[PDB]
């Protein structure tokens, strides 16, 4: 909508207070025009319905229960564009500074969240299970990445390609929850996963097998579940992703770690210039050593890291 650009504050679903971008125009929207052409937030109203009505707040204050998932997924949308700007060079998720959108209170008691082609959208859980998920930084950023995934490498959403795609979304999650700099790991959706139960999460990149998925290549889901074990399968990758930065030995095989920035300036250059929407997972350790090797040579510890990473998780 058309007003005036204005910061309003509240508090997000863990509690905490932070300033969000808003415009004023008789109500104060959550519509954010300080980056690109903007971030907007949707009241889906526990229906099903998208995108649902433009955040309408009457004073500027956030602090109601109900505001909470909205501000969460307003505030992390705008971490996220930071990210990709900041750090990647990357104006939104189409390259092209597209407009952002984002619906909360999604349905009754739904625990998930997605990317449905055009924005993206979060249930508040049922209270057991999850909490609303926009409360996870790492949630936040693993849909926003869907959409950067479909605007570029286009990998289709099942099989060996739609592990890649859910890693790919794993591994941003993650570089830009330790972007954000709070609380920041190696596991996905902590911050909102089983609020009676602490210390647990969806996966874990350092180790996939904690929470039941493959960190080998000979483990691989190859049934029809999940649309071919995506969300599984996307262990083995993960897993690499987690050697190349942090290092470390697995099942006898030596990683040497060159850390967070480089991994993600070498899988941004895989998922941007060399992946494709067929990619299997051979295909990405040859995208991945490519890549490596425009940014850091061929006879670098870089290149060589990533191919004993991939190695490690049995891929070739
Ligand atoms: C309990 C939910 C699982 C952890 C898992 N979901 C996830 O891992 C994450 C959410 C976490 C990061 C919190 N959601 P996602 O974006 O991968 C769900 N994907 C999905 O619904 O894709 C299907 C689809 C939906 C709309 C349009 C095209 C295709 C799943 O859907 O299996
Ligand atoms: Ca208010
Ligand atoms: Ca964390
Ligand atoms: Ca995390
Ligand atoms: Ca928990
Ligand atoms: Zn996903």
């Amino acid at each position: 909508i058309t007003g005036t650009s204005t910061v309003g504050v509240g508090r997000g679903v863990l509690g905490d207070q932070k300033n969000i971008n808003t415009t004023y125009s008789t109500y104060y929207y959550l519509q954010d025009n300080t980056r690109g052409n903007g971030i907007f937030t949707y009241d889906a109203k526990y229906r099903t319905t998208l995108p649902g009505s433009l955040w309408a707040d009457a004073d500027n204050q956030f602090f109601a229960s109900y505001d909470a998932p909205a501000v969460d997924a307003h505030y992390y949308a705008g971490v996220t564009y930071d990210y990709y700007k900041n750090v990647h060079n990357r104006l939104s998720y189409d390259g092209n500074n597209a407009a952002i959108r984002s619906s909360v209170h999604y349905s009754q008691g739904y625990n998930n969240a997605f990317w449905n082609g055009s924005q993206m959208v979060y249930g508040d859980g049922d209270g057991q299970t999850f909490i609303p998920l926009s409360g996870g930084i790492d949630v936040v950023a693993h849909e926003l990445t869907h959409a950067v995934t479909d605007y570029t490498a286009g990998l289709i959403y099942q099989n060996e390609s739609g592990a890649i795609n859910e890693a790919i979304s794993d591994i941003f999650g993650t570089l830009v929850e330790f972007y954000a700099n709070k609380n920041p790991d190696w596991e996905i959706g902590e911050d909102v996963y089983t609020p009676g139960i602490s210390g647990d999460s969806l996966r874990s990149m350092s180790d996939p097998a904690k929470y039941g998925d493959p960190d080998h290549y000979s483990k691989r889901y190859t049934g029809t579940q999940d649309n071919g074990g995506v969300h599984i399968n996307s262990g083995i990758i993960n897993k690499a992703a987690y050697l190349i930065s942090q290092g470390g030995t697995h099942y006898g095989v030596s990683v040497v770690g060159i850390g967070r920035d480089k991994l993600g300036k070498i899988f941004y250059r895989a998922l941007t210039q060399y992946l494709t929407p067929t990619s299997n997972f051979s295909q990405l350790r040859a995208a991945a050593v490519q890549s490596a090797t425009d940014l850091y040579g061929s006879t670098s510890q870089e290149v060589a890291s990533v191919k004993q990473a991939f190695d490690a998780v049995g891929v070739k």
